[PDB]
DNA sequence: AAAAAAAAAAAACCCCCCCC
DNA sequence: AAAAAAAAAA
DNA sequence: TTTTTTTTTTTT
RNA sequence: UUUUUUUUUUUU
């Protein structure tokens, strides 16, 4: 049984006190000249874990106190009472008996209103208990059952964990010496080295504030290494743990040696689902590190990122930030499209199907690929130190088995590891496009030959005949150096030959498998004809998406739950879908996945708030329903800005076939419009993003064709005849649009930089360029100010969260009408609201409380959710319009919600409360159904609480819609109630006591006064807060 | 000629919280 | 410019 | 009574 | 029960 470091023994006053002194204690007393800096860091380590134990064991016996005395004076009564028996003594034992089942049960009520209130705080959000509701209960890794190397069916604990132990040995013990080979091939092909400056940055010395950056973006609620120390501690402890990594940090740079916890790793199993639980071979093995020396390697890992676009071809894009999966993925479409359109089909795409790369890449060969690279010094000296002893030990049914050293393989779970794996597959990708004798495949003045997304490798070639074989050999030579083997019978590929016999040569020449129509990369179906692009990706989507929404026909949430569902697992899928291959889909698609989703949020039902309402932005209801197309048009726009960046790394974007006009999307965004071209005739992926790019420009009102944002290379300036040196003159020293170097009277005068330029050009392209620039109708359509949609398309070089941005324009720019309850809700009560009360109800709505239940309680409310007696009288079309529970009248829905008889006394208990409140407020339906406050009641030193009653009167009067009984004033107090205890619990945990304290202790004040002994006690209602 | 938006007509299912 | 959640791919 | 769907008209 | 890249949603 290995020791886990919890995060509540963190969060406790006295045990950070304590633990804080001892850490301070510990650096300051047995620092000296005869240890090194690994060695006490080590020591350190295990210090600070027997201090948690101390701690943990003093806390719990602080907590226990009053059951052990109260136990041990039982046990002492109940032994004189064997002894010699006493009424006296009875009594003293009922009594202890007694107090000892009361603070049993104490306890129990904390714990399951702690759970509650963690509960109910995420109950319909996008969070933990909502994926854990949608998502198959977790497999359990209690392996007890495996097949052995006999193929006998054992269940004996020595067995299988022996089993285990020797095949994942095994696995990582197969370390190559042929170091002579390893540099031949290093030297055979030519690879990237990273200049003085790059090398120096990476060699600089560790500062302070890196470390920080780097535990402040440590993950929470991660599982701990072997040495059971969380993220959580690092984070907690910075202030005093930040010199000391310091100092360790700087010793492993000085000497290069490691301390023994940065090695150890513990491996945990994962059955695979859909696989045997019963072979070796179908668990999918884990790492967990130590924090720090995953903090050690994090460190490493940006520093190598910072260099990693220099070091790695943009042709690989797994791991690599800046560069997105759907890079490969329409590129490889654009590649099959262009062997669909070939006269002769001479062509084949490869998925080469790594087995267990991660697993197999010899350290050494890491080691040298580094050193080549012109990495080294005090860098590769640390990855050396790294990779030097890596060992680790596998928890086997929570036991922790015998550790085994790993010899070959990266270190799983560790944050260098990805970026060293993709630099040692870096020299794979450049010795199959370096080789002459492997031809890739020639889109346009572009040849493609592979891509790559972490060991998933794609390679495109010509020939294949010739092509594959040549492939084949280079793969196995670098295996045969590097470890990366290729399960070749698993790759599949697309081989597309123009005669049967050519066909079946290269099917019995190749031991690569023939995928006849589709084949899995990235999660998406490539399909060997684009026609069918559909048919096998959005097509089976829709069938998925209908399967997931019917296995979650009765799942237990509200319908806000199931909107964040959507949200949580559909809305990604989509848009991952949409991204890899964003082209022109029929509205059909749109209309089926819009009819599940909404079956799905409103459980069969009829939407009882519109759809059309609810798709509108936050401050339309607070909760946002997913709108598909507008998230397809967003998708499918995008495009748009990596066409105005012009990125020389976005090579998908020049895989587009084209007959005519070989240069135009560099040249179509925030440009002059094409001279009447009938360009991407056949394009699948640009043309429909040039067209929704105009659709949504036309819909704006907006010029799209001469923008201050249109580029100096632009076809503005080109088709003035200007020379390119004139063109890179302008880019060089005024900036990158035709606003930078000025139009009319700020032609070239804004700056002594313009007097250079304008010094530094021809005076034929200075005359041209200020003619068209100081014409009037150039100046009128620069010199203007953009929108944000411009903005978005052309002021952000990086294309983090540009998704989202341009869905959120779109969300603005499609703003459709749609009906207001707030203002059917002023008509029902013969009121008329102003645009700051329909305001304030919307920010009531938004802001009603921290839990989500509340927030849709109250938009239930407030947007006519519920069911009324007239509704169901006209639905039925029958005259029984009068209202439920029995009064006589017409049911509408004021009327149900306040001006019902049987509803009214609990209304007048509330506004009994609000007097015991010393809150005038008056009895106006608006105040509590909608949250709609008099100018005189603007302060918001009350609000809170009296949202938190009339949300429980809400609450009460909803419960019994159509029952007889009238809403009780003992059930508005019970949920008031239950409100203020999970509200309590939360600010505890969220340090938020103060505020909760101030808008609830008068409120549990005039509650306790009210109610007696018995309810009290019946109903768990007792003081939570004090003086504090 | 095609796409988008607006308007009109038809259809539904007497509670509603609760439910990790 | 921070914190948290989830998902996609590997 | 409310929402969704279909049809018609208008604009590009 | 990891790590990296990317994406979305929510709270300022
Ligand atoms: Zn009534």
């Amino acid at each position: 049984t290995t020791w886990k470091l919890n995060n509540l023994l963190l969060n406790d006053y006295w045990v950070h006190n304590e633990m804080k002194a001892e850490i301070k204690m510990f650096f300051e007393t047995n620092e000296n000249k005869d240890t090194t800096y690994q060695n006490l860091w080590d020591a350190f380590k295990a210090v600070c874990r027997g201090k948690f134990i101390a701690l943990n064991a003093y806390k719990r016996k602080q907590e226990r106190s009053k059951i052990d005395t109260l136990t041990s004076q039982l046990k002492e009564l109940e032994k004189q009472e064997q002894t010699h028996s006493k009424a006296s003594r009875r009594q003293e034992i009922t009594k202890i008996r007694a107090e000892l089942k009361e603070i049993e049960t104490q306890k129990t009520l904390q714990k399951i209103n702690e759970s509650r209130s963690w509960f109910f705080e995420r109950i319909n959000k996008i969070d933990r208990p909502l994926a854990r509701l949608i998502k198959k209960k977790r497999e359990k890794n209690q392996i007890d059952t495996i097949k052995n190397d006999k193929g006998d069916i054992t269940t004996d604990p020595t067995e299988i964990q022996t089993t285990i132990r020797e095949y994942y040995k095994h696995l990582y013990a197969n370390k190559l010496e042929n170091l002579e080979e390893m540099d031949t091939f290093l030297d055979t092909y030519t690879l990237p080295r990273l200049n003085q400056e790059e090398v120096e940055s990476l060699n600089r010395p560790i500062t302070g504030s890196e470390i920080v950056a780097i535990i402040n973006s440590l993950p929470t609620k991660k599982s701990p290494g072997p040495d059971g120390f969380t993220a959580e501690f690092y984070q907690r402890y910075k202030e005093e743990l930040v010199p000391f990594l310091l100092k360790l940090f700087q010793s492993i740079e000085k000497e290069g040696i490691l301390p023994n916890s940065f090695y150890e790793a513990s491996i945990i199993l994962i059955p695979k689902p859909g696989r045997d639980t019963t072979k070796k071979e179908n668990f999918r093995p884990i790492s967990l590190m130590n924090i720090d020396a995953k903090i050690l390697n994090k460190i490493l890992a940006n520093r190598i990122q910072q260099h990693i676009k220099k070091l790695i071809h943009h042709d690989q894009v797994g791991f690599i930030p800046g560069m997105q999966g759907w890079f490969n993925i329409r590129k490889s479409i654009n590649v099959i499209q262009h062997i669909n359109r070939a006269k002769d089909k001479n062509h084949m795409i490869i998925s080469i199907d790594a087995e267990k790369a991660f697993d197999k890449i010899q350290q050494p060969f890491m080691l040298k690929t580094l050193n080549k690279l012109g990495i080294d010094g005090t860098y590769f000296k640390i990855i050396r130190a790294i990779y030097d002893k890596p060992t680790a030990n596998i928890i086997l049914n929570g036991q922790k088995l015998e550790a085994f050293p790993l010899k070959t393989g990266t270190r799983q779970g560790c944050p260098l590891s990805p970026l060293l794996f993709n630099i040692v597959l870096e020299v794979l990708a450049r010795a199959i496009r370096q080789e002459k004798e492997i031809k890739g495949i020639q889109l346009g003045k572009e040849e493609v030959k592979l891509s790559l997304f972490a060991d998933d490798m794609i390679v495109y070639l010509e020939n294949p005949i010739v092509s594959a074989q040549n492939l084949l050999k280079l793969i196995s030579n670098f295996s045969k150096v590097s470890g990366y083997k290729i399960n070749v019978q698993k790759s599949q590929a697309f081989l597309y030959t123009n005669n049967r016999q050519t066909e079946s040569q290269i099917m019995g020449e190749l031991p690569f498998t023939i995928a006849s129509k589709r084949i899995k990369y990235l999660g998406i179906q490539l399909t060997r004809d684009v026609k069918d692009l559909f048919k096998e990706n959005y097509k089976p989507l829709l069938k998925e998406i209908k399967e997931e929404t019917n296995k979650w026909k009765n799942i237990p949430c509200s319908w806000v739950g199931r909107i964040n569902i959507v949200k949580m697992a559909i809305l990604p899928k989509v848009i991952y879908r949409f991204n890899a291959i964003p082209i022109k889909l029929p509205m059909t698609f749109f209309t089926e996945l819009e009819k599940t989703t909404l079956k799905f949020i409103w459980n069969q039902k009829r939407a009882r708030i519109a759809k059309s309402i609810l798709s509108q932005k936050n401050k339309a209801g607070g909760i946002t329903l997913p709108d598909f197309k507008l998230y397809y048009k967003a998708t499918v726009t995008k495009t748009a800005w990596y066409w105005y960046q012009n990125r020389d790394i976005d090579q998908w974007n020049r895989t587009e076939p084209s007959e005519i006009m070989p240069h135009i999307y560099n040249y179509l965004i925030f440009d002059k419009p094409e001279k009447n071209k009938q360009w991407g005739k056949d394009s699948l992926f640009n043309k429909w993003c040039w067209e929704n790019w105009l659709a949504i420009c036309r819909k704006l009102k907006l010029d799209p064709f001469l923008t201050p944002y249109t580029k100096i290379n632009s076809r503005w300036i080109k088709d003035l005849n200007v020379k390119p040196k004139t063109i890179k003159t302008l880019e060089e020293n005024l900036g990158i649009t035709i606003q930078d170097i000025g139009v009319g009277k700020d032609f070239m005068s804004k700056t002594p930089k313009a007097m250079a330029t304008k010094d530094k050009i021809d005076k034929w392209d200075l005359i041209k360029l200020k003619s068209f620039c100081t014409a009037k109708e150039t100046t009128i359509r620069v010199n203007r100010q953009p929108t944000t949609w411009e903005k978005i398309f052309a002021t952000y070089s990086s294309d983090k969260g540009l998704i989202s941005r341009i869905y959120n324009e779109l969300k603005q720019i499609y703003k459709k009408k749609t009906n207001n309850p707030i203002k059917k809700w002023a008509k029902d009560m013969n009121r008329h609201f102003s645009k700051e009360d329909i305001y304030a109800a919307k920010k009531h709505m938004k802001k009603c409380s921290s839990s989500l239940a509340i927030r849709e309680m109250q938009i239930k409310t407030t947007m006519r959710y519920h069911l009324t007696p007239v509704r169901m009288a006209i639905i039925k079309k029958s005259g029984n319009n009068r209202c439920w529970r029995g009064c006589g009248e017409i049911g509408t829905l004021l009327h149900c919600w306040w001006d019902c008889k049987l509803v009214q006394p609990l209304w007048k208990s509330v506004w009994r409360f609000l007097r015991d409140l010393e809150l005038e407020i008056p009895f106006d339906p608006a105040i509590p159904l909608l949250g709609i406050y008099p100018n005189e009641y603007k302060s918001c030193c009350y609000k809170d609480t009296c949202t938190r009653m009339f949300i429980a009167a809400l609450f009460t009067i909803a419960k019994t819609w159509n029952q007889p009984k009238c809403p009780t004033m003992i059930d508005w107090i019970k949920k008031m109630w239950h409100i203020y205890t999970m509200e309590y619990y939360a600010a505890i945990k969220n340090d938020e006591f103060i505020s909760f304290v101030g808008t609830w202790m008068k409120l549990e004040t005039i509650i306790l006064s009210k109610l007696s002994q018995e309810q009290k006690t019946k109903h768990r209602i007792f003081s939570l807060i004090g003086g504090n």
